């Protein structure tokens, strides 16, 4: 909020404010709020260690109540009526994909979602969002990936990504498999998922280079790897991120993804307008060197 966010005016009554005020939180937040007798009471909307919005929302008695939003940096959200206690812990709550159409609506405990139904949001009116279920029994939980378990359920694919990319043979190399784009779509648009068993950078380095073909650092303690079984798609295609090619002129993007599902990952972000049936390529790197020598 330093261009857009209207700048507000509160006024002291009892040396009491009421009105507009802002509050920095431990970790950096920055929360502007209303204030009714010196306490939360409300709208307020809450930023990022920059401008960037991460909470709309409002409070009462200095708590979070009705239906707040939040925000991640990579587009997704989780909106739903708050708890009692200013927490997203109740039946009706949803985790909205980049789209803001794609959801997975259902039981939510502290943020995490134990029972998100597909689902469309089909409107806001601009406070609160309006879900309606997807035909089907398409559910899913947390299910963060450990050392050797990539999934419970690793043939269940991510919807999202399943309306927007496919695994095929690659033309424009000799890669054998590569992952296309289902549907045009215009820059910064987020298209498959990077999600993989958790390992150690000094266990990928330390390891035969030829067990690397799928390893991806997800920070500076972790690697995310897509190891034998599930390198291959009748084994595994809860995601797909693996299978977009590397290449010098990429077309694509990793990038940090938080994902109700699988937790901190990686996405496949776009650099461009791509087309329908396009190749998806990212970059060769530290974690993919180009081909020779
Ligand atoms: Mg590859």
């Amino acid at each position: 909020f330093f261009f857009d966010g209207s700048t507000l005016e509160g006024y002291y009554v009892d040396d009491a404010l009421q009105g507009q005020g802002v509050y920095t939180y431990e970790d950096g937040g920055v929360l502007q709020g209303t204030y009714v007798d010196g306490e939360l009471n409300g709208p307020a909307q809450e930023y990022d260690t920059d401008g960037r919005l991460i909470f709309k929302g409002q409070y009462k008695d200095n708590i979070r109540h009705g239906v707040c939003w939040i925000y991640y940096p990579d587009g997704g959200s989780l909106v739903g009526e708050v708890n009692e206690d200013g927490e997203m812990t109740g039946e009706k709550i949803a985790y909205v994909y980049p789209d803001e159409r794609t959801a997975l609506y259902g039981k939510f405990i502290d943020g995490e979602m134990i029972e998100g139904k597909l689902a469309t949001l089909m409107s806001t009116e601009e406070g609160r969002p309006h879900f309606e279920l997807m035909p089907g029994n398409s559910v899913y939980h947390f299910d963060k990936s450990t050392s050797s378990c990539i999934s419970t359920n690793a043939l269940l694919p991510d919807p999202y990504e399943s309306e927007r990319v496919y695994v095929a043979e690659s033309l424009i190399s000799s890669a054998g498999e590569g992952l296309f784009s289902k549907v045009a779509v215009g820059p910064n648009t987020v298209m498959s998922f990077y999600n993989g068993v958790r390992i150690t950078h000094q266990e990928v380095d330390s390891r035969d280079w030829a067990l690397n073909g799928n390893t991806l650092s997800l920070d500076e303690e972790t690697v995310i790897d897509v190891p034998e079984p599930y390198n291959h798609v009748s084994k595994y295609c809860a995601s797909l991120g693996h299978k977009a090619n590397h290449s010098f002129t990429p077309n694509c993007i990793y990038d940090m993804f938080v994902h109700p599902r699988f937790g901190p990952i990686k996405c496949i972000r776009t650099l461009r307008a791509v087309e329908a049936d396009e190749e998806l390529t990212v970059a060769y790197g530290y974690d993919h060197s180009p081909p020779g020598k």
